[PDB]
């Protein structure tokens, strides 16, 4: 299955992920901003680079239930941010 998540300036969309455990799921990642921007998921491995109108696809199987933050790297007190629920 894929579940498709757009990245623009400065914001996830969605901003809520649910993704099934033990099953691998393809997140088709959409850079529709104007800036550089990255897909990160510390606590599952994940760091992606995404550039401005391009698009990738990364294919993740979570083994444990839980609420993970995701991030992008390049900013600090103005976050953008979401979460990636296992589930």
């Amino acid at each position: 299955k894929v579940i498709e998540v757009e990245l623009n300036d400065d914001y996830f969309n969605p901003n809520v992920i649910t993704i099934p455990i033990n099953e691998s799921t393809t997140l088709l990642l959409k850079n529709k901003g104007k800036s550089e921007h990255t897909f990160t998921i510390k606590k599952l491995g994940i760091d992606v680079v995404v550039e401005s109108g391009k698009e990738k696809n990364i294919t993740v199987k979570p083994k444990s239930a839980g609420t993970y933050e995701l991030i992008c790297r390049y900013h600090l007190l103005k976050g953008m941010e979401g979460k990636v629920i296992v589930k």
